[PDB]
């Protein structure tokens, strides 16, 4: 869910997730999918294009399981869609903070989001 | 849609909305409603309650047209539901303008959304 996601964010990016996150770009957040603004932006690109294949499970609402351990995110087994749930969120977290180098708060708040350019099919 | 109820709130409040709204308290912003902390809160708390009310519409991704007339916000045009969706935002938008003065940012960012207590029934 949300929660997990945030939660992952926070620990990888050390960031405010919904601050950071909440409207960046044309992909992070709020909104659906865009012409990518940057690396960070196209983390959020791959992420909602992973929630995309999902199914058997809601990626915004169901909980899952997953610790940390020697500060890594392990996904619990959970299920098949839970699982691939997890590594989703954790798939994107590890990415936002290895794009924390190129970050930029001129994107933070895109409240342009829906005049984005039109985003290729995953 | 978002847009529309996030561009209403910056209207009235002069506020960032995502910033100081996207995850306020146990009912405003992202997830469900739960127990109000504050008049801000219940603000987006009655907002939720509102939504429940629409048969048609999507609140989150279907736009609308509004304006602004004398410092206003005027819900134009709009079939049965979209008038009623505008009206909802419209309603937020104005409670939360006028519930600035008890504002708190220590509710600001609620990552303890999924635990508040259960949401009595609209």
């Amino acid at each position: 869910s949300l929660f997990e996601l945030g939660k992952m964010i926070l620990q990888e990016t050390g960031k405010n997730p919904a601050k950071s996150y909440g409207v960046y770009g044309c992909n992070c957040g709020v909104g659906g999918r865009g012409k990518p603004k940057d690396a960070t932006d196209r983390c959020c690109y791959v992420h909602k294009c992973c929630y995309k294949k999902l199914t058997g499970c809601d990626p915004k609402k169901d909980r899952y399981s997953y610790s940390w351990k020697d500060k890594t995110i392990v996904c619990g087994e959970n299920n098949s869609c839970l699982k691939e749930l997890c590594e989703c969120d954790k798939a994107v977290a590890i990415c936002l903070r290895e794009n924390l180098d190129t970050y930029n708060k001129k994107y933070r708040y895109n409240y342009l989001k829906p005049f984005c350019k039109k985003a290729d099919p995953c």
